[PDB]
């Protein structure tokens, strides 16, 4: 005699993401996307820039459509990874799996 079968439930949900380190002043929107674009669709592609001027910030965040998206442009960006490392204009470029997380929670009661 046995009991079990179980199985917790699976779904797709958005939780693609790619933030870009050390991104050169000649780096932009449109290039940054289009050379993330090669690995599979882009969702959206946004750059940061500095909240005192327009200043091309050396970093920025894009998603990609699909999960195994994102993660090919990781191995692809790491250097150290069998023959990878990206570089936009002189430049190497840190691609990882950023997230949007907001510092917001409910403290438990004391005595």
């Amino acid at each position: 005699g046995s009991s079990g079968s179980s199985g917790l439930p699976s779904d797709v949900t958005e939780g693609k993401t790619v933030f870009i380190r050390n991104l050169s002043f000649d780096s932009e929107e449109e290039a940054l996307g289009e050379v993330l674009q090669q690995f599979g669709d882009l969702k959206y592609v946004r750059v940061v820039l500095h909240p005192d001027t327009e200043h091309s910030k050396g970093c920025a965040f894009a998603q990609f459509m699909t999960q195994e998206a994102a993660q090919k442009c990781l191995a692809a960006a790491s250097l150290e990874a069998e023959g990878g490392g990206l570089k936009l204009d002189g430049r190497q470029l840190k691609v990882d799996l950023a997230v949007t997380r907001d510092e917001a929670a409910s403290g438990p009661s004391s005595g």
